C-alpha cells in the first residue's frame, strides 16, 4: 500500500483504560498488569474488557497508523465511535460502533456480524491501519508481510467522530502478558 504518508502519532487516553491497564509514561505503550492499578473508577473506563482509547478524535480525512502485536496470543485492533458503550458485556460489531480485527485461539477474523475469517500466512508482528472517513473504509495491512491487505471494511456508517481503539486481551494462559506498542513513523 502508499498510505504511509497519512500517518498519525497517536497516542493512549489513560482515562478510558480498563483500571487493570498499565500504560507507560510516553503513552505508545499498554499491557494488562496482574492486579487493580490503583486507579479511580470513572464513566469513560472500560469495565469488562482490557480496552482502552487513543486520545485523537478523527471527523474527516485520512489516517494511518501502526501497531506491534509481537509475542502475544489475543487482542483486538481498530477503530470505534467516540460515544460506544463501555459498561457491561458487547459484542465488536459496527452495529455497535466497532471496525476491528483480532486474534483469538490462533485464528484471525474481523469484528463483523457474525465476525468473518481472516486468511493469513505469515502471521504479522505489526498491523498498520488506514481509516478514511470521507469514503466509509477501514482497512488492515500485514507490515510484517510487505504490507499486504488483510482486510477492508467498506461502507461504513461512522455516524460521529472516531477513536484508535485497543485490547490488550486477558492473560489467562500466562502466554498473552505482552504489549501493544504504537510504533514510530
Ligand atoms: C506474531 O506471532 C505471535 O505473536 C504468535 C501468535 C501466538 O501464537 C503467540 N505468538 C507468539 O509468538 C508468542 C506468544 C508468547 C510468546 O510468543
Amino acid at each position: 500500500h502508499h498510505h504511509h504518508h497519512h500517518m498519525v502519532h497517536i497516542t493512549l487516553d489513560r482515562n478510558t483504560a480498563n483500571s487493570w491497564l498499565i500504560i507507560s509514561k510516553d503513552r505508545r505503550q499498554v499491557r494488562m498488569g496482574d492486579t487493580h492499578q490503583n486507579v479511580s473508577d470513572n464513566k469513560e473506563r472500560f469495565s469488562n474488557y482490557p480496552m482502552v482509547l487513543g486520545a485523537q478524535r478523527f471527523s474527516s480525512g485520512k489516517m494511518y497508523w501502526e501497531v506491534d502485536v509481537t509475542q502475544k496470543e489475543a487482542w483486538d485492533l481498530g477503530v470505534c465511535r467516540d460515544s460506544v458503550q463501555r459498561k457491561g458485556q458487547f459484542s465488536l460489531s459496527p452495529e455497535n460502533g466497532f471496525w476491528t480485527i483480532w486474534l483469538w485461539q490462533d485464528s484471525y477474523e474481523a469484528g463483523t456480524s457474525p465476525q468473518t475469517t481472516l486468511h493469513i500466512q505469515v502471521p504479522p508482528c505489526q498491523i498498520g491501519i488506514f481509516v478514511d472517513y470521507e469514503a466509509g473504509v477501514v482497512s488492515f495491512y500485514n507490515i510484517t508481510d510487505h504490507g499486504s491487505l488483510i482486510y477492508t471494511f467498506s461502507e461504513c456508517v461512522f455516524a460521529g467522530p472516531l477513536r484508535p481503539f485497543f485490547n490488550v486481551g486477558f492473560n489467562y494462559s500466562g502466554g498473552n502478558a505482552a504489549p501493544l506498542k504504537l510504533c514510530p513513523l
